C-alpha cells in the first residue's frame, strides 16, 4: 500500500530512521520490518482508533504467515496530521523502537533473523526519508 | 542495494538520494520507472565498466529492453566518496541534478505520470533516500 522496499541487508547493529507524514484522519499505520512479507521480525502498529484500540502502539512478529503474541504500549507520541520520525535499532536478541519523543522500548527478535531484507509502510502513513544509520 | 515499489513519486516532487561511492568502484546505477522491465531512467555512471571510463550512461527499457543510450561528460563522481543526486520529473523530461552544481535533462521515454520502481545497485551504499 505504501512503500515496500527488499533486497536489503540490514544487519545487526545496524539503525533505520524512517520519517513520514501521518495524514489528517489517520486511523492506523504500521511499519514492517523482517525476510519478506510472512517473516516479520516487527509489524509496529500504532493505532489512533482501530480494532478497538485507542491511542495504543500493537507490535507483532509474524512467522511463516502467522502472526505471533501482540505486545501494546500505552506510550503514543504521535498527533494526525503531522510529520514523525521513528528509529529502529536491530540487534541480536531484540529491537529498540525509539519514539519521536524520544521514548525507547524493545521488542523481541522472535524469528532469530540475522538480517533485515525487507521494509514496508502501510496505513495512514506517507513516507518521507528512510535513511540507514 | 535497494529494490523499492508503490514509490509513487510525482511530477513536482524531488527524490533525493545520498550514498557512498565504493573505494574500488567500476560503477553504479539508479533505476526509475514502472517495475524493473520498465524504465524511464536508467542513470548509470561507469568509473570504468564495459569499455567506458568515466562516463555516465542513461537510457531506457521498454519490455525488457534497452533503448538508445545518451551519454554524458560530466562526471563529478571520485570513488571513496559520499554522493547526493535529486532527480525531479514531467511529462516530457526527467532533470537529474549531480554534485558539481551539474544538472542534465533525460527524456521521459514512457510518458510516464508516476514513477512507482526505484532500484539502486553497485559500488554504492545507500544512506538515505528522500521525497522532497
Ligand atoms: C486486544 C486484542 O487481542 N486485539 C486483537 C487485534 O490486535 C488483532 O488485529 C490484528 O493485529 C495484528 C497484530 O497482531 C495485525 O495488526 C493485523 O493487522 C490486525 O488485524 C485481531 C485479529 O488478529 O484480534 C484481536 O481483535
Ligand atoms: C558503447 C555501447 O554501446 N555499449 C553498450 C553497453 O553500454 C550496454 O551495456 C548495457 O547498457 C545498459 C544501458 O544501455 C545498462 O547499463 C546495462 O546494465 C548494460 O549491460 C550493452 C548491452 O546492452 O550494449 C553495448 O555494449
Ligand atoms: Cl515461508
Amino acid at each position: 500500500c505504501g512503500l515496500v522496499a527488499s533486497n536489503l541487508n540490514l544487519k545487526p547493529g545496524e539503525c533505520l530512521r524512517v520519517r513520514g507524514e501521518v495524514a489528517a484522519d489517520a486511523k492506523s499505520f504500521l511499519l514492517n520490518l523482517g525476510k519478506d512479507d510472512n517473516n516479520l521480525c516487527l509489524h509496529f502498529n500504532p493505532r489512533f482508533n482501530a480494532h478497538g484500540d485507542v491511542n495504543t502502539i500493537v507490535c507483532n512478529s509474524k512467522d511463516a504467515g502467522a502472526w505471533g503474541a501482540e505486545q501494546r504500549e500505552s506510550a503514543f507520541p504521535f498527533q494526525p496530521g503531522s510529520v514523525v520520525e521513528v528509529c529502529i535499532s536491530f540487534n541480536q536478541t531484540d529491537l529498540t523502537i525509539k519514539l519521536p519523543d524520544g521514548y525507547e522500548f524493545k521488542f523481541p527478535n522472535r524469528l532469530n533473523l540475522e538480517a533485515i531484507n525487507y521494509l514496508s509502510a502501510g496505513g495512514d502513513f506517507k513516507i518521507k526519508c528512510v535513511a540507514f544509520e
